[PDB]
DNA sequence: CTCACACGTGGGACTAG
DNA sequence: CTAGTCCCACGTGTGAG
């Protein structure tokens, strides 16, 4: 039963959501995930201001 | 001693990495998709996308 | 303690024999 | 049926502070 890989592999899987989820942060040039009740850097605070630096990005309508 | 039942200390913690991914998936452009290889629909490769969107987002104009 | 975390695990679409 | 893939999510023993 494949799941002697399965193993294996679905750690790679769950893997890859780090890597990335890690390089989010890497370069979120909103440095704020850095000053905030942030209370781990490590998967979702990390990601509510991930969202963040794109929620301040996607202004679209400078006055 | 709840060094085992602590449980829900997890998902209900977890939760918020979830949606962490998710708002990260209100803020992303289904439109710009079409640039990105398909993945797959999963709550770990899009997180490669938001840093697609955002690594872009970034250099806007300039040319 | 309270946090946050990476492991296995059964697994339920889906697909190729 | 048989198993090989996907990627989801729970339940945890552990380090850290």
């Amino acid at each position: 039963m494949k799941r002697e890989s399965h193993k294996h592999a679905e750690q790679a899987r769950r893997n890859r959501l780090a890597v990335a989820l890690h390089e989010l942060a890497s370069l979120i040039p909103a440095e704020w995930k850095q000053q905030n009740v942030s209370a781990a850097p490590s998967k979702a605070t990390t990601v509510e201001a991930a969202c963040r630096y794109i929620r301040h990005l996607q202004q679209n309508g400078s006055t």
